[PDB]
């Protein structure tokens, strides 16, 4: 039966890679057929001796024989035993490893130029992880940024301007503009608006909380007025009116009076 028909395998019968085949089956769960052909071919894929290179490819020959074209199906081979291996060097180690390791790979293998037809399908998507997600943080969401146009090269605008606004304040000006044009480096150079509504709705909280009780809404001012109850903040716009006043020098001269026009300009 399949009792016979395995014992027709018995006529195959190799103890080796039938052994080795059943065996990278029942033990990896199924078609008592198909892991056949399956490591078979991928073990003629191996290193030749003019008799084992018949032996093999000659069953694997009595295989056809036995399913009994599809065989573009062993194209749907190598394309994992690339893809796998293949992202296999995803994770940023792309060298003249992947190079090098990668060839050899598409060497034991048919696959024409559809090398590249995955090497960037993988490298592609292998990016859809990082920058899909990212967020669980912002220097990597960047980090795609930085990587995902190396290999590369819709709330994208969101991010593109969260992780504008989180790193451009815990970060000159218009070269770093340039820093936020890495963001018009994914997104539109359009969406200020997007950024203002995304940079105005943040100096508020310290607004409310610097404001609350017993001493300062100055640092709430420094870095909420690192930008670009009325009169009562106004005074922290005072506080430091003075406290900044700690050396009345040339320049806190004039980053003063400015930045005290702008809590007064941002009066009240």
């Amino acid at each position: 039966s399949n009792l016979i028909d395995f014992y027709i395998r018995n006529g195959i019968l190799e103890m080796e890679n039938e052994q080795a085949v059943y065996p990278v089956n029942l033990r990896g769960v199924l078609n008592i057929l198909q892991e056949m052909y399956r490591q078979y071919l991928i073990q003629s894929f191996a290193a030749k001796s003019r008799t084992e290179k018949e032996r093999l490819f000659n069953n694997l020959a009595h295989l056809g024989n036995i399913l009994g074209v599809n065989a573009i199906h062993s194209n749907i081979g190598s394309v994992i035993y690339k893809t796998y291996a293949s992202q296999a060097l995803t994770n940023n180690r792309l060298e003249e490893k992947d190079i090098e390791f990668l060839r050899n790979i598409q060497n034991m293998l048919s696959m024409d130029e559809a090398t590249c037809r995955t090497l960037l399908q993988e490298t592609k998507e292998a990016r859809a992880g990082f920058l899909f997600d990212k967020i669980f943080m912002a220097e990597a969401v960047a980090e795609f940024r930085r990587v995902c146009r190396e290999l590369d090269v819709e709330d994208r605008r969101v991010r593109a301007f969260r992780a504008e606004i989180e790193h451009a304040i815990e970060n000159s000006l218009l070269k770093e503009s340039q820093e936020e044009l890495g963001i018009s480096a994914e997104k539109a150079r359009q969406v200020l608006l997007d950024c203002i509504q995304d940079r105005c709705e943040a100096l508020i909280v310290q607004a409310a909380a610097s404001l609350r009780q017993r001493r300062q809404e100055g640092a709430a001012r420094d870095l909420s007025r690192a930008l670009r109850q009325e009169l009562y903040l106004v005074y922290q716009a005072y506080a430091l009116g003075t406290a900044r006043s700690n050396a009345e020098n040339d320049q806190v001269k004039e980053d003063l009076a400015l930045l005290r026009e702008m809590l007064g300009i941002q009066a009240a």
